């Protein structure tokens, strides 16, 4: 890998875009992720970004702050880039037959821990902080500007690339 990542002076263009927050499973899925551009939440995870991405249509950017579940901290900053594509092929059982997929560009990848976030609380969350997150809730604008900036400049000694 390389540091194509983290950019320095990096507008969000965050004046009428969404964030989201996602609680990954595994290290192994971000890095998959981070290889080939991809992302699947859950069924319906998957329909509320899909629902979200489709109503911006192309007017904000939706972007996703993402954390592995017990870390302690969020690994990094992807932009959402496609619709959610259900393939129309995979699977036998009716159960899991049409599973969701979507395009992300992954441009912060960096470990900021919780203790630089607990102080954010989410108002649409039962004013919990922004680090008590579950998987795909929805950070309001205000709060997701303040979170943004604190990981865009957060100076970090790790991150998902020594795994």
């Amino acid at each position: 890998a390389i540091n194509n990542y983290n950019p320095k002076d990096f507008d969000w263009n965050l004046k009428n875009g969404r964030v989201f927050i996602i609680k990954s499973y595994s290290e192994d899925d971000i890095h998959r992720s981070i290889k080939y551009s991809i992302w699947c939440s859950t069924e319906h995870g998957n329909k509320r970004l899909d629902a979200a991405y489709r109503s911006l249509n192309g007017k904000g950017p939706l972007y996703l702050l993402f954390s592995v579940n017990g870390s302690g901290h969020f690994c990094g900053v992807a932009e959402m880039k496609s619709v959610v594509d259900y393939n129309a092929y995979a699977g036998v059982w009716s159960q899991d037959k049409w599973k969701g997929k979507f395009e992300v560009k992954w441009i912060f990848v960096k470990d900021v821990p919780n203790n630089q976030l607990r102080h954010i609380r989410l108002e649409n969350n039962d004013n919990k902080p922004v680090t008590n997150s579950r998987d795909t809730q929805e950070v309001p604008l205000e709060k997701a500007k303040q979170v943004l900036k604190i990981i865009a400049t957060f100076k970090h000694t790790t991150s998902i690339f020594d795994d």
